[PDB]
């Protein structure tokens, strides 16, 4: 409250270290359906079905020039793609599989940098 303040966190080093956890992400080999924003004139559906696209392309930009105001802001990009995923694709899918993995190795990475 006014006055009253919890001790300061070191949040110094989140900018960079959100860049490497997101260079991972980019570099893993079942990234390719997350690269790059889905083409909303090429894929039925999408457009109207899911109200928030994200990639990590996009991810990239906004982490680059002042677009998250902080690491928890980054983390909600990120998972909202692959809540977006899950919403479009089937779990027996090799898209649907790549969301389940890609998750998963950036929920560990977040746990062992962050918590």
């Amino acid at each position: 409250s006014m006055s009253v303040k919890k001790p300061k966190r070191d949040d110094s080093k989140d900018l960079a270290l959100c860049s490497m956890i997101l260079t991972e992400m980019e570099t893993h080999e079942d990234a390719w359906p997350f690269l790059l924003p889905v083409n909303l004139k090429l894929v039925p559906g999408y457009k109207k079905v899911i109200k928030k696209p994200m990639d990590f392309s996009t991810i990239r930009e906004k982490l680059s020039s002042g677009q998250y105001p902080n690491l928890e802001t980054f983390a909600l990009d990120v998972r909202l793609v692959f809540d977006n995923c899950e919403t479009f694709n089937e779990d027996d899918s090799d898209i649907g599989r790549a969301g389940h993995n890609m998750r998963k190795y950036f929920e560990k990475k977040w746990t062992d940098t962050f918590k």
